[PDB]
């Protein structure tokens, strides 16, 4: 992978392996996810900023802040075949205080076509305590240098179902899995649940027969508190639509309490 | 990824990413695993072989017969960082009418220092009545000129640790996980459980002090029974000591074995 010219954006290829893909023998959603975590990452450590998945500054490090998915929003197109090279390219823009975005655009390295396109929300939070807390100026001068200065969009329209407001499943879930637990393969390296865990807990709830006969187009995800590595999850489903989409709420076993809500759009094949 | 000069043997380098490192910031022993796989795969198309992970030939495709791993056993000297390249060589050698063994060698791309080995049994099953068979005459000439014709194994050592017997762990085990589920990031494209999972199902028992104080540096896993998309597995450890472990991967409900197999691990 490499900076681009102008040193704004981040591109990396890869090739697509065989236990990345699912049964249409294309790479997963969760592959996807797992390959734009991987270009964040490496986008962070050529301009200097940590790299274990909190993409903190010297200012961030001593003040104990760090950086945390709010929201993740992806679409599409085309899902890469088995031995295919995918082409990804990112870049981060500062939305004031409230927070940064980082932005993807996946590309057929052959054809040079938009394969699928991705936008994330992230805030700043105190590590120790878990508060929430606006970007500084001291902290923002730190990165803004590596930030586009004019706006640049995954999601660039007018109404994009980026920007949709989610609301809570009420009970009773058409579907329903009970039970989900992380093992050690699904933890990053500070030992926290990874965020793309989450795509596949939302997931596991919807039925075999949309995931045989439909393509997942859009999916769109909150991130309200984290699962814990002794936590138990439950995902929830129902139908609120040739498309199909879903309304999806995760939250713990026990007491209830959301850990996470989103939506799906689904083509039908 | 390439064959090698002769034609008996398969290369391919890697670069270890941010989700795939441990609390080492070190590859894990399931990303390891995965990366021989994908190697495996790499080599089967390269010689024109099946892809789905069954790397079946013509006349095994006519006769509904597929490959099938009976034991998997792992030895790693250094886990590659993470931003580092490793590189990872593998072959295949036929064991007579048994079945076949597929050995790798992982390197260190900048020094070349040989950092791992592993070495895997496979045997011909039908997929669908499941009934394992020996190797005919027919099946075997078709996949014999990929293979090195003089032994070249892996692990050469006499009596080593990739072909010792495994006992079954006898109740009350010392430590339990219980209730492990697949979800569909734990298949393959043929919707049955990546052979990856059961290490990791297998691994779930072992105390988190153990993980966090030593290294695991050793890992031999028999494949009884495959685990259903819909079945409950329970994974139970007792310690036999570095320090050893004796593992067992059974079923929820009836307590039927799926897989048995062996840790050794070293203080850091
Ligand atoms: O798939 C098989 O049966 C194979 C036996 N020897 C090999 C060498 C390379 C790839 C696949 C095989």
């Amino acid at each position: 992978g490499s900076l681009t010219e102008d040193g704004l954006s981040y591109k990396e290829k890869f090739v697509v392996r065989s236990y990345e893909v699912g049964s249409n023998k294309t790479a997963t959603v969760e592959t996807i996810a797992n390959l734009l975590q991987e270009v964040g990452c490496n986008h962070a450590q050529s301009v200097g900023f940590s790299t274990d998945g909190f993409a903190t500054t010297t200012t961030m490090r001593k003040l104990h802040l760090i950086w945390v998915t709010a929201r993740m929003h992806i679409e599409i197109y085309k899902y890469p075949a088995w031995g295919d090279v995918v082409e990804i390219e990112t870049w981060c823009q500062s939305e004031g205080r409230i927070g940064t975005r980082r932005d993807w655009i996946l590309k057929d390295s052959v054809t040079g076509e938009v394969t699928g396109r991705a936008t994330s929300k992230w805030v700043m939070m105190n590590q120790d305590t878990r508060r929430l807390q606006k970007v500084s100026d001291d902290v923002r001068d730190e990165y803004l240098v590596f930030c586009p200065q004019e706006p640049r969009l995954a999601f660039p329209e007018e109404n994009n179902r980026s920007l949709k407001k989610i609301p809570k499943l009420e009970d009773p879930a058409q579907y329903s899995m009970i039970g989900l637990k992380p093992r050690r393969a699904d933890l990053d390296m500070n030992q926290h649940v990874n965020n793309v865990t989450y795509i596949g807990w939302v997931l596991e709830s919807i039925p075999q027969e949309i995931v045989d006969t439909h393509e997942l187009q859009v999916i769109t995800l909150d991130y309200r508190r984290e699962c814990q590595q002794d936590d138990v999850v439950d995902s929830l489903t129902t139908t609120t639509s040739n498309d199909s989409q879903f309304l999806h709420l995760l939250r713990l076993s026990g007491d209830g309490q959301e850990i996470n809500r989103g939506t799906t759009l689904w083509r039908k094949k």
